[PDB]
């Protein structure tokens, strides 16, 4: 288990400890994680490798830091002439009907990027462009720079040349001001702010995957329906962050068997956060009246315009009748 | 208005003219497109615009290139220290349990990439890697570079570290020898290899999108079923390239209305090219016995293991009976 993999595993343990109760990101937290799960590589190795986020704060506590994590401490302008190029979908292979391209200033945190999403519509392509950036930046100059890079990157499509700065949805993130932060439900709550920063959940080995599913059910179990009706919107969004990540780890039969949807306190969470949950298999609706429902284009019922049927356990008599079609 | 929009439309004019009539890619072809889509900007601003493909060939002709396009002239190793990142799903958010990443050398043509597709299965992670590259490359050494970049990029390098070069499928494309090419159905036919080089289809504006769709239908309409059975494989694959792009532009209702699938000669295209077509909305199967079928996990038919049901147009009286559920 290298130094990175151990760093990954300690971050897993902090995320898992965030499920049952909020915890301030400070060295004691990392210390409790090291109990059942120590750091076995050398501290000298750790002084070499460079990581970011909470794994860097794990590294610094392993290297003796006694102060708590300070929101905004990672701030960085990035290199204005080094760009990162990433994309999902293409015009020839779009994904869920869309293709999206994001170009950003390398090593910028918060990340200063221009994302251009596109789809085929009647009359050609519609584009939706988002400039994710920081308060006070030269937005127009930034846009015009990242736009050029989009044009040069994708062989100058007409559709991108047509996007004006006035077409661009601008999102200004604030840098922290050094607020201490609380980790709860895989999300950071900076003290003094109302927003959260959702963190990557991790938990990709079998053991931590099974722990994550266990802890979430127990966490919800540890709330009364009144407890849920009292939570701030920010903790609810935090819980949403974890719930949706868990259900993407199940097929429909496992998800229903998991049983989190059957709990009273979770029904109160469904009223505040929504009933529609993607899974590994498709999408379920945990409805308070109809029961468990499953996405189904042949559905006689609709939930927020999603066609659904009653999810029932797949039994072999339905599949024996599946008509194999001539090629 | 502008030079980029003009270049695109000269490029669209070639792609569109190629649907019905094959033509050598040489400067006289761009001359005759300039009749319908002139170039009003100055050659001096033309010289800053960086393009590839036919867009760059047009630019070169406008700047006075009088030689014909030579297959393989765009071949470039790329920068082995600059990388592009394509992802389809995520370890945090997989798509139907899968996530795929492709990392490639920036500006490599043919593209040299390593594609790792990964799934969460019972217990661990199954990976499949493909190295798409060029005849003659240092395959192992390219794999090890691209695998490193995949380890640095991954939210889960543990599952990547175990993939060995013996586990990786290699596809090698060949570079051209300077052959002249014919453009037909948006594809280059080098004289006289047996393969084609599919070209990107632009047509991002109202005029060229609508005409792209009417020409493809006109092309098929003006072949009988006997004409289609006499098409070589390379011409079948070119038609396939225009058919599949066109159907990515419609939702399912629009794809069906377009009616290309009702032409008897298209039924012969279907037998020879496949029945499964991706649209903007779903996957459709143009079946010869059952009609238009739509991918449907809960369908009672299967086409080549694809679960499907009969596609059904929205009818207001039926939509009126859909039980709208309470939120
Ligand atoms: C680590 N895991 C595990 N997992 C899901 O959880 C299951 C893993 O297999 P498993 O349930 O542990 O096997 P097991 O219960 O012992 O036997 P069975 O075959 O009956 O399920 C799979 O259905 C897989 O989709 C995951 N799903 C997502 N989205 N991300 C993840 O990191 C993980």
């Amino acid at each position: 288990p290298t130094a990175v993999q151990e760093l990954n595993r300690i971050c897993d343990g902090m995320i898992l400890s965030s499920i049952l109760r909020p915890q301030m990101v400070e060295p004691s937290l990392i210390g409790d994680v090291l109990k059942t799960e120590p750091f076995t590589s050398s501290l000298e190795v750790l002084k070499d490798i460079k990581v970011s986020g909470l794994m860097r704060y794990i590294k610094q506590v392993l290297l003796g830091r006694k102060s708590y994590y300070k929101f905004g401490e990672e701030h960085a302008d990035g290199d204005q002439n080094l760009f990162d190029y990433q994309f999902t979908g293409t015009p020839e292979e779009p994904i869920k009907g869309y293709w999206t391209t994001t170009i950003s200033y390398r090593d910028s945190k918060p990340k200063i990027s221009l994302t251009i999403r596109q789809e085929f519509v009647e009359g050609g392509v519609e584009s939706q462009a988002v400039l994710a950036t920081v308060v006070g930046r030269p937005h127009l100059q930034d846009f015009l720079l990242l736009k050029r890079k989009h044009l040069e990157y994708s062989d100058y499509p007409e559709s991108i040349d047509l996007i004006e700065f006035g077409d661009v949805k601008v999102i200004e993130k604030t840098v922290g001001h050094g607020q201490p932060v609380v980790l709860y439900m895989a999300s950071l709550f900076p003290i003094g702010l109302t927003k959260i920063a959702e963190q990557g959940i991790g938990c990709h080995n079998e053991k931590n995957d099974a722990t994550l599913k266990s802890l979430l059910k127990t966490a919800i179990l540890n709330m009364t329906p009144d407890d849920v009706s009292l939570l701030p919107r920010s903790k609810l969004d935090a819980i949403d962050h974890v719930v949706r990540n868990v259900y993407l780890r199940f097929n429909n039969s496992s998800a229903v068997s998991y049983g989190l949807h059957k709990l009273q306190s979770f029904e109160k969470i469904l009223q505040l956060n929504g009933r529609i949950y993607e899974t590994k298999e498709s999408t379920l609706v945990f409805h308070h009246k109809k029961g468990v429902l499953v996405e189904d284009l042949k559905g006689l019922m609709s939930y927020k315009t999603l066609r659904v049927s009653e999810w029932r356990e797949k039994q072999e008599p339905e599949e024996a009748r599946v008509e194999v079609l001539e090629e």
